[PDB]
């Protein structure tokens, strides 16, 4: 009922679209303050305008910048900062590029690695800076079902996409004392990863996986950390 989230800092990446934006706009709704990141400072300007148009009074700010980069990764938690720091993190990316293991070239690995793996950390690590001076605070990772089952096509996903899941597990761990969660949601593998049964018979809308991130993200969720928890209709089954 009361997320008990207004006013909060959400720090939401790939936030111009997607489950990054479902994500910003149902935060947005429960009263948090944004601050979106993505590639392109023209589409986030234009993201931040929806959520203004949706929610009257919603307090958005952006950070342009490429989730591969280190250093864009900290002049995102920079302008957080000033802000009044991170209490709310959506860690979302897009998939890297379908191909089977034995096709996949060295420089296609380092990619992976720089999108998927490395990106999980540094975010993670800057986030969990600031969440860690105030001791409160919510992370919540969008990975992929590939976690559980890995597909033949998506073979930088089955591999260079866990590290992702060791980041929620150690953050969980080590950030657990302090007042802060980290937690994981699983999509339907389509919302997740580039391909090119569902119990439920459909795949999922963004609005369905953005209440549980939103729960997750909440005072209500105090006792929840290292959780790992699919929002796929049933496909992990
Ligand atoms: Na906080
Ligand atoms: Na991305």
């Amino acid at each position: 009922m009361d997320l008990g989230i207004q006013g909060k800092l959400a720090v939401v990446t790939a936030g111009s679209s997607g489950l990054g934006f479902a994500s910003a706009l149902e935060l947005a709704r429960n009263g948090a303050r944004l601050l979106l990141f993505s590639r392109n400072r023209e589409k986030l300007e234009a993201a931040a305008s929806r959520i203004a148009s949706l929610v009257s009074g919603a307090q958005v700010d952006i950070v342009a910048g490429d989730i591969r980069e280190p250093g864009d990764i900290d002049r995102l938690f920079e302008k957080a900062r000033d802000l009044g720091g991170a209490d709310i993190l959506v860690y979302s990316t897009g998939g890297p590029r379908p191909g089977r293991f034995m096709e996949l070239g060295v420089e296609d690995w380092d990619e992976s690695y720089r999108l998927l793996a490395r990106s999980a950390v540094w975010v993670g690590r800057r986030a969990a800076e600031q969440m860690v001076e105030k001791g409160w605070g919510r992370m919540v990772y969008i990975g992929s079902v590939t976690l559980l089952r890995p597909w033949q096509d998506l073979a930088l996903s089955n591999i260079m996409r866990l590290p992702v899941i060791g980041v929620v597990r150690t953050l969980a761990l080590e950030l657990a004392p302090h007042g802060v969660t980290v937690n994981a949601v699983l999509p339907s593998l389509i919302l997740t990863d580039r391909v090119r049964r569902i119990p439920m018979g459909r795949v999922g809308k963004p609005e369905e996986l953005a209440s549980v991130v939103a729960f997750l993200a909440s005072e209500k969720a105090s006792f929840i950390t290292g959780a790992v928890i699919p929002v796929d209709g049933g496909a992990h089954i």
